[PDB]
């Protein structure tokens, strides 16, 4: 491992929006496969299903749409048609509290999930232990 094994609380059974401490952005993957954020809480691509691979390791898949929250090679979140490596997340507690999302293909770089205040998600090597664009929390739908 690259990283700990501090597991959030909670399950998988529902779907979560991803609530993102920084910006206050829910994470979003829209039908063409972007991802970004959005504070409208009643946008329908916002609605996530994360499900467990291996301990630890989670799957979001976009409830409205099927895609999968993936990391490319490059670092750029998008939404994956298909369930693939980029779409493996080591899923964290982080501060005691929220969620992180690591991307599993590029843990050993440190590579988040992370929303920036304007709603824009970061790139992966611009993401960081330490940031608030990381810090996510699972709020129900």
């Amino acid at each position: 491992h690259h990283h700990h094994f501090n597991l959030p609380p909670g399950n998988y059974k529902k779907p979560k929006l991803l609530y993102c401490s920084n910006g206050g952005h829910f994470l979003r993957i829209l039908p063409d496969g972007t991802v970004d954020g959005t504070r409208d809480r009643s946008d329908q691509h916002i609605q996530l299903q994360l499900s467990a691979e291996s301990v630890g390791e989670v799957y979001i898949k976009s409830t409205e749409t099927g895609q999968y929250l993936a990391m490319d090679t490059d670092g750029l979140l998008y939404g994956s048609q298909t369930p693939n490596e980029e779409c493996l997340f080591l899923e964290r507690l982080e501060e005691n509290h929220y969620n992180t999302y690591i991307s599993k293909k590029h843990a050993e770089k440190n590579w988040f999930v992370g929303l920036k205040k304007n709603g824009s998600t970061k790139r992966g090597p611009r993401t960081h232990y330490g940031q608030k664009a990381i810090l996510f929390l699972p709020l129900p739908v």
